């Protein structure tokens, strides 16, 4: 369903934001 | 950090959307 | 950059949630 | 209702992400 699929997208965005945050630390 | 905290918020929103989607099914 | 593109995705999702709120 | 309030949260988060993109 649409809400289930939007929930999966939000969880994926959360993992993508943590990856960015981690890249950013490494480099600084 | 701020991105880590926003990631947690997005994961929490995903669980809240699935709960809404489930409530909605039960009732329909 | 990337964060702006993610922000745009979140805005698009917001619009989708408002639409779901008002369907039958 | 609730979904609208979540949509508003997502928009607020979008603004926070754009701000992070432009800090040092
Ligand atoms: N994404
Ligand atoms: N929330
Ligand atoms: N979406
Ligand atoms: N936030």
């Amino acid at each position: 369903g649409e809400l289930k699929a939007i929930a999966q997208e939000l969880k994926a965005i959360a993992k993508e934001l943590k990856a960015i945050a981690w890249e950013d630390k490494a480099i600084a």
